[PDB]
């Protein structure tokens, strides 16, 4: 038992980081193969980041401008090309470490590990979720744009993010790997902002049923409800609703603790009107939200990954 | 900018996960060089956990009896010995991925990352602190003994923890790599519990401080306060004393903050008398406290790992 924000092992990716310099900006890239993926900002300077004509400043590059440096070894550069918001660097080295891997573009509410870079050097690695408003609340500062976040599922590394930048409010926006941003940012040192948050209701409720499977019970009831009457509960809390493919996805959870979605539901319900008054719930003073069905259950009966 | 639960990146210690089978117990080890540790209580059955004597139970193996199962490959045992509480077996193959590393003992209130694993696979990594009662609020399934906890410093891994026990209260408790159990607890099925637990006090004051680099200032004020007066509010709501050499530590924060110690500690003194009133503080509605000083000043400049 216990419950903890748990991250993948980050091995794997690992062995894929490595530092991108071109000019005066130092940044990571992803090694895959024989190709070095990271934020096409990188060909620009602290003036060009106003408005770039990105293709504009690349057509005007060399492959000798990019030192891509891998730890102590120097990889040639022998193409590069733009794939939306990232450059694909061609490198004459192919990386040995490259893992079985894909490109997956996810959802708001599903989560992932996010393991932060700086010189190409891994610093950390930690688990976030994407928020309904496609930012994510990260830990960023100057020179982490090109960390990745990914999860692992066997012994495949489904890539899903890499860091562009950050926004006024401190929130953190960026692209999958194909380059296409997360949400309406564009890699621009202009006006953006994040856009009105909701808290992600199927996770909560999963979070919560990982609290009885680890013998918090002092919120239940017996009250019910429908799942009209809940979401216009949900509504008034800033809530995303709760569709029936959330009600189904979080069956498995609800037979193991005999505990009906739709009994959850009412729970939830109670703790967003009163409040907790004392209580905390899995060591947390709030309702937390960045646990999917599918991490509790992970973490709650040990997956593995080879 | 942000500040999140960041555990450090876990390659170095997935190449050297092994699963060690004797009888009718699996668990994991860990393998340096031509050693693999474990915990001794691999050599028990169910009947034996009540009162075990080791030594008896021991004396009684032969190598064979002992599967330490590397991925796909088998490694053959050629002698085994016991240190206190963990198993050493040498085998005849060198881990040819063995990092750079030590053996540390740590001191309660100091964080490490742990990685949990079940069958010698690596299922995830967090962030722990050692609580003042010696227990650790982890999560660990049946099956997760030989994890071990780490820190890691440029290119060396410093082994901490390795994990043996779960309480009746669901906390944690385990051994040093040379096997010494942090706090009072012994590796039988017996009656035992984890002591009263305090809060952290020099962690949170360091939250705190992180708080403030990242532009939460809604707790701070003018008043300031002795550090004898502090110390009186503290221990009325179960915190541990503050030393002068928790305030020393403090220091490189104070100063980059503008903050004095003492200041921050009389803010801490009235979140303490008033609670929080509604606001977060870091998205947390409670005063955290596994975060060190260390922690902040490494995820708030960027420190990474070779
Ligand atoms: C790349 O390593 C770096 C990481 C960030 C630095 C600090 N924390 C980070 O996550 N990215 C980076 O610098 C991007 C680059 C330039 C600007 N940028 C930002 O992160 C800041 O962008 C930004 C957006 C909106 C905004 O509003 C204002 F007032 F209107 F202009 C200011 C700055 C790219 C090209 C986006
Ligand atoms: C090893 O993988 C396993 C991990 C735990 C299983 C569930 N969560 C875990 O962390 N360890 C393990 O089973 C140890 C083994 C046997 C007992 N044990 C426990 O974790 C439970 O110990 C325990 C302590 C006190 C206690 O009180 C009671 F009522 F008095 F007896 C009950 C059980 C070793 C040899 C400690």
């Amino acid at each position: 038992s216990g419950f903890r924000k748990m991250a993948f092992p980050s091995g794997k990716v690992e062995g894929c980081m490595v530092q991108v310099t071109c000019g005066t900006t130092t940044l990571n890239g992803l090694w895959l193969d024989d190709v070095v993926y990271c934020p096409r900002h990188v060909i620009c300077t602290s003036e060009d980041m106003l408005n770039p004509n990105y293709e504009d400043l690349l057509i005007r590059k060399s492959n000798h401008n990019f030192l891509v440096q891998a730890g102590n070894v120097q990889l040639r550069v022998i193409g590069h090309s733009m794939q939306n918001c990232v450059l694909k660097l061609k490198v004459d080295t192919a990386n040995p470490k490259t893992p079985k891997y894909k490109f997956v573009r996810i959802q708001p509410g599903q989560t992932f590990s996010v393991l932060a870079c700086y010189n190409g050097s891994p610093s950390g690695v930690y688990q976030c979720a994407m928020r309904p408003n496609f930012t994510i609340k990260g830990s960023f500062l100057n020179g982490s744009c090109g960390s990745v976040g990914f999860n692992i599922d066997y012994d495949c590394v489904s890539f899903c993010y890499m860091h562009h930048m950050e926004l006024p409010t401190g929130v953190h926006a960026g692209t999958d790997l194909a380059g296409n941003f997360y949400g309406p940012f564009v890699d621009r040192q202009t006006a953006q902002a994040a856009g009105t948050d909701t808290t992600i209701t199927v996770n909560v409720l999963a979070w919560l049923y990982a609290a009885v499977i680890n013998g918090d019970r002092w919120f239940l009831n017996r009250f019910t409800t429908t799942l009209n009457d809940f979401n216009l509960v949900a509504m008034k809390y800033n809530y995303e609703p709760l569709t029936q493919d959330h009600v189904d996805i979080l069956g498995p959870l609800s037979a193991q603790t005999g505990i009906a979605v739709l009994d959850m539901c009412a729970s939830l319900k109670e703790l967003l009107q009163n409040g907790m008054n004392g209580r905390t719930i899995l060591g947390s003073a709030l309702l937390e939200d960045e646990f999917t069905p599918f991490d509790v259950v992970r973490q709650c009966s040990g997956v593995t990954f080879q």
